[PDB]
């Protein structure tokens, strides 16, 4: 039974916090970024998801959005929970990180890609 | 005023429904799909999101999930409303669409990626 | 039979110009681009690549690298040539676009993702 | 001075072999992957590409493609060459590998992307 409700951090220092997944697959959580300028100001941002509840799983895939404070971008993630090592929970998530742009000739250069591996905190 | 609640289609012939969006960003809405062998029962699958409130925009950025039906996979999707040619909106989006994998050492091999642009319909 | 070489034309306005193909799939090019400041110095870069000959095929799939001048950024395409309509060749890529960091802890955010559809000039 | 040519392994135990790196920035070598069923035949692929010239950079950008064997698919790698830890080499790539669809209408879902990290072997 691999569980997304908790605390973990990723392979950059960021942490989040996500809360009861209901019936439904959804779940809702805070993001703690450690990605920009130090603000004395806490960087927290909401993050919305749902996982895959087709046949229980047990290591489901899943989604989520993050909705930047302070920005105009949105990340999504999306990954599978991993259960290994006498026990040990991995997220391995692949991101799209898009910005924003103010003419759509620029859009083809808003959207970032790569990875994150979130473990518990 | 660029606008995500509404009825869209695909460049496959996907449909999508967005209700309303709420004073946090969030929606819901259903996603009926174009890509699967013809079932008699319509596949339709939810969707959840968020789009960015950081300063109204009018051509915000925004992400969300779909948990598909009859299927152990999950597509991310994030990208921004435009609006031209006399007011003619347009979602550019790309997406994420994770695969469900048994074991870990498959991990680097569920995950696709495009792009969909959305029109109304 | 879809041949890469010719001249093509990308959905942002790129020209690129690819020649022969030899025995191996390997191809040489230049690409000039659309998408930079108007410099009255031409923004000319190779490329390389190479094509899938596994099978002959008559629509194989394909890549190739730009090593973009006066950046330090490099693009790789991949793709497939597709033939339709009476006989119209389109190459249809998805691409990364890699920036210079000058520390690893800004890897995460260097990595551009979207599509190019290529049609004959 | 980072430099590709040598002996590298991947994270998931694909070996390669880099070659000579001309004034223009070309290499070529062989790619042996840990990927596929046991074949009593060795899986080599070979592959091409260009690392960054501008400026010289010492840890330059570079790309190149995979024409796989065996396969109708090719990936393109992107990345930057890092140096650190007393001197530890290491490159950060992302990839995107294209399968070969028969049907334009497929294109959609033909392409997986992810990341690579390689060090030397
Ligand atoms: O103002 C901003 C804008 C974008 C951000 N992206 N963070 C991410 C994007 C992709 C993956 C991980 C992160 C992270 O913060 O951990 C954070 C703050
Ligand atoms: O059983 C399944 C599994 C995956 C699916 N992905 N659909 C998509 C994925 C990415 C972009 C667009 C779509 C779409 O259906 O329009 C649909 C049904
Ligand atoms: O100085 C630079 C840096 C990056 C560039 N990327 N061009 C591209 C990247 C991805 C897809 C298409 C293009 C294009 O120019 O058509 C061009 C000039
Ligand atoms: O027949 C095939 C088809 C595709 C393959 N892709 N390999 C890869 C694709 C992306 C990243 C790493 C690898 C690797 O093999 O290390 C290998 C053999
Ligand atoms: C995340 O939590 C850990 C442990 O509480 C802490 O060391 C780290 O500074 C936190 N990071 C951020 C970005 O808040
Ligand atoms: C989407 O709606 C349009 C118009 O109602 C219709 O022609 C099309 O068949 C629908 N597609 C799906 C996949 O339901
Ligand atoms: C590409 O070629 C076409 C036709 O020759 C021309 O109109 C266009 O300006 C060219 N674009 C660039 C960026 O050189
Ligand atoms: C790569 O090389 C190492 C060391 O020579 C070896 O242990 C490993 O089996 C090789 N892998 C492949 C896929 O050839």
């Amino acid at each position: 039974k691999c569980s997304l409700t908790g605390k973990w951090t990723n392979d950059l220092g960021s942490n989040m916090t996500i809360g009861a997944v209901n019936s439904r697959g959804e779940f809702t959580g805070t993001y703690t970024t450690a990605v920009t300028a130090t603000s004395n100001e806490i960087k927290e941002s909401p993050l919305h998801g749902t996982e895959n509840t087709i046949n229980k799983r047990t290591q489901p895939t899943f989604g989520f959005t993050v909705n930047w404070k302070f920005s105009e971008s949105t990340t999504v993630f999306t990954g599978q929970c991993f259960i290994d090592r006498n026990g040990k929970e991995v997220l391995k998530t692949m991101w799209l990180l898009r910005s924003s742009v103010n003419d759509i000739g620029d859009d083809w250069k808003a959207t970032r890609v790569g990875i994150n591996i979130f473990t518990r905190l």
